[PDB]
RNA sequence: ACCAGA
RNA sequence: ACCAGA
RNA sequence: ACCAGA
RNA sequence: ACCAGA
RNA sequence: ACCAGA
């Protein structure tokens, strides 16, 4: 029995997690200034006054790359007391340096806020084509009370955050699951339910976060960030890690779905011999996943090297029988698009005959 | 021997229910939101308010499917404390989605009512093609103490649970049938002999009952919702499970006679060898109505897929006999009419034949 | 947790278990009279474990 | 040496 | 990569 | 998210 | 392959 | 599908 424990440390190492700190510094890409324009002063009033001239400076299709990923990261981090320490905080990414800049109102600068430069941040800051509010009767979302503007940046907060969910892996068809979700802030008291922003400004930035990486890590590791904060979270933190039961394994459902059917039902058809390599490279991925620590739900999010691992083509068997069980159960499953060049429907088959079999028969 | 009981097991499984649970979720049809004007609040003079004011909208010519259908389902609720948790414990229909609303007694509202759309409601409620009570002298039926509406609501519904007895069956012929229950429940003094709704108020309720489906699926699951009720059922639920009796079985009868004169009355007419196949495919319906459990007497009410099955067609010869048998024994067997193209009553003549031959002649 | 409404209580939901919620709903509307009034509309009920 | 592998 | 998830 | 709970 | 089957 | 059934 000395080839069983050579086989399965065989399956132990090259399923394994390479070792690190090997590189010495020279793998780091060159870097890229971006502009996160930051809350001015103490002042509730200048960071209701930032966010509006800057969700409206997102629906707008003369804004770049950085100069929309930079937006993005200066209101994502608005429900802070002072974001400056949050962004140099959270961001380890290799490939974005944050230049970031203090904005403070005014009342000589034309959009009404300037840099801490009276007129340069005009050009920074500034009809059919421009994003904007569904209810396109606002004009502006400044406002003067703390709890106003905790609510209207919850809002505007609370649809960021539901677009990370499938950005990058139904871009498309995500329209339909994010207003589901945008009734569920709603009925909870959550979001404020009229200042829904409109379908072509959502579309910016949901091409923008499926588009650029660096954007995706400042999402993801301040998201991390969120679930350390030990005791009663502040409530936009509690709404965005509230958010993040719908980004968590989005993208990995050719592997979750493969043990919540395929294994943990426990049909006769596991003992199957053509599976039973296929359990051991999936029991090994499941040892795999919880040694990743925290960022294994989001390794699709952050799009990183190790989810072609948990990929469903190194088990085309196992994974078709549990599409078979899967699509058979629930109607949920049913709208869940499994096209791949290694499907083998003689399984699905034999996955759906095993449920079909098992109607009313107890083990 | 080995013919025989692979030929039996040959009949058990081509006669055999098919096995469920094998669609995902994929087979639900296009919803349809229709209305149930359900009682509102505790007290007992709306529910007479309502019940008034939709009997009446019943007999109108200017009242639509979901609008009948919807008015039927509030009238036949009536009797139980908060319909409102009847309805949605009913109805497992695919194709009709309740949506049920509240009706409130009003001063300010034309007909009476309001909605819990004060004037919304008047066009929800609202002169010889009106149908109503026979005594058209009556102008209301609003009544204010319980007893007198739980003798009022029991006199509607039982000539509305009547109908459903041979709707589908005999639908133009039920007219001396359905009187003939009319004067059972009134020498019972179970309904009140004075509120007896006319020809044309209930040839709208029969043609309804024909006509849709989703009607019918209320109406017969209801009834056995009534049976499942342990001790002394409410006096109106006794009466509708009353009028039950007349309500299985109805459509079967070419199956349930041919049970009773072709079988139970053993002639020696069925040892011939053209029986002795359709003996047994006569058994294995036997074996398929009492495992398709309580919905089995109502299989033609519901309009099911498996009354086909029932049908005579499939033993067209032991089923003449059996009328051969039936129309010879009773005077009452003498108004079926048994018009179908596979008759054959060279059996029919045999069957009359042996209860002829055996007048005196004790087995 | 979700008088809180902190973001724990969407791992509790039943969604997670969609087939073993309707089916405790089959058995808890037909054992009590009070279970008759709980609204239990969502978009997973799956009613062929509920009339299970 | 030869396949498939978000 | 694609479902559903107060 | 929705029931009942001296 | 061919009938009849509320 | 079609009768009779306190």
């Amino acid at each position: 029995a000395t080839l069983l424990r050579s086989l399965a440390l065989f399956k132990r190492n090259k399923d394994k997690p390479p070792i690190t700190s090997g590189s010495g510094g020279a793998i780091r890409g060159i870097k890229h200034i971006i502009i996160v324009p930051i809350p001015g002063d103490s002042s509730i009033t200048t960071r209701s006054r930032l966010l509006d001239r800057l969700v409206r400076l997102i629906g707008n299709p003369d804004v770049s790359g950085p100069k929309l990923t930079g937006a993005l990261i200066g209101i994502l981090s608005l429900f802070v007391e002072s974001p400056g320490q949050l962004i140099q905080r959270i961001t380890d990414d290799p490939d974005v340096s944050i230049r970031l800049l203090e904005v403070v109102q005014s009342d000589q600068s034309q959009s009404g806020l300037t840099f801490a430069m009276e007129d340069e941040a005009d050009q920074y800051f500034s009809q059919s084509r421009f994003g904007w509010f569904e209810n396109k009767e606002i004009s502006d979302i400044e406002v003067q009370d703390p709890e106003g503007f905790n609510m209207i940046l919850g809002t505007i907060l609370a649809q960021i955050w539901v677009l990370l969910a499938k950005a990058v892996t139904a871009p498309d068809t995500a329209a339909d699951s994010e207003l589901r979700r945008w009734i569920k802030y709603t009925q909870q008291r959550r979001v404020v339910g009229e200042f829904r922003l409109e379908r072509k400004w959502l579309d910016v930035v949901r091409n923008r976060i499926a588009e650029d990486l660096s954007l995706r890590r400042f999402m993801v590791a301040l998201i991390l960030d969120i679930k350390r904060t030990p005791g009663n979270k502040p409530r936009i933190a509690e709404m965005i890690c509230d958010i993040d039961t719908y980004i968590v394994e989005a993208g990995l459902a050719s592997f979750i779905l493969t043990i919540k059917f395929g294994i943990e039902t426990m049909y006769p058809a596991l003992g199957l011999h053509e599976f039973a390599g296929e359990l051991s490279t999936l029991e090994s991925l499941m040892n795999l996943y919880q040694q990743m620590g925290e960022t294994a739900p989001y390794m699709v999010i952050l799009e990183n090297s190790i989810q072609n691992k948990f990929s469903a083509g190194s088990y085309p068997l196992l994974w078709s029988y549990a599409m078979g069980v899967g699509v058979e159960l629930e109607n949920s499953m049913g709208g869940l698009n499994f096209g791949r060049s290694y499907f083998d429907p003689a399984y699905f088959r034999l996955g759906q005959e095993m449920v079909r079999r098992s109607a009313g028969k107890v083990s």
